């Protein structure tokens, strides 16, 4: 599928923290940036995610806030 | 001032497209990646955002999905 | 791409409301159900969406609430 | 309450996966479609949800993305 | 309808900014707090919102972040 | 940091429900109103949140729906 989400950032899985219904996936997207994703354990298994998997952090633009230094 | 959001990615504003009540801010976060943010025009004005401003893309972890090529 | 979003519902575009930076796409997903999506105009253009296009409504499970009567 | 969310899809609960603080409710909304909802266990209990319960999948329009096929 | 959303805060509409497909509604929920909501123009009209309307700010718990000084 | 999120409501933590990867923090914002927040356990630990802590409920405007009596 091709998605409307304005943010689709390629990266490598560096860690997966497993929970009961959700887990947290951390993706190294390069340049010293990492993105954490809280998704269903079901999806983590269905996408075959492991440490080292190539993947994408997918973020709808309406979910992104802008911050600045004080 | 300090936020629970797991994702707070520093970058520079490269573009601002103004809309009626919302605008879209694009941030260069380095490593060849850009992030687009759809936020209120009032916030764009209140934060003083301009092309070239230093800022952060702030994303709650529950807002991030994972995709794969799945070839 | 294959996506983690639990909800990926096939449908046909029945209307597109064009706005300034966002638009609203309505999808007929069958069963008498329609889904409205508020997305960027840029994405509406890049995906080539028109009335009659085949598409999918994609929703992360953490975005779905449950209501009852 | 009457809610602004553009998407309020009636369906029947087909499964509930209970966890420690959250659960996943799956709704059959007809037409061969199901919707999964990740919500708090407290909300699942307070709403009295059971398999077979009549309910609604409620989705704000700004939460919905559009996808197309890879060859499109 | 009764909703799973953990946050349902009563208030009065103090401002409405109209846009193309969305508008922003400001609700004074008492105690000096106001909540701003960006929703479709269609919903603003369908709910009959005006300055002075009684309404509720409805927020899913997974949408709320915590900040500290 | 200063954030674009239009909703930033001060309160005190009244309860924290712990899970494996997420927890639910309840904030008393006064006036008989409480706000529940489902966030990562890692964030709850990093922010030092306790029962009694002073904090803020932070909500993006696009995450807020409006309801009315019917």
């Amino acid at each position: 599928m091709k998605l409307s989400a304005r943010n689709q950032l390629a990266g490598k899985v560096v860690s997966i923290k497993e929970g009961a219904v959700n887990g947290i996936v951390v993706l190294d997207i390069g340049g010293g940036n990492q993105i954490s994703s809280t998704i269903s354990m079901d999806s983590i298994r269905e996408l075959g995610l492991q440490v080292g998997s190539d993947a994408y952090a997918v973020i709808k633009a309406t979910s992104v806030m802008i911050g600045i230094d004080d």
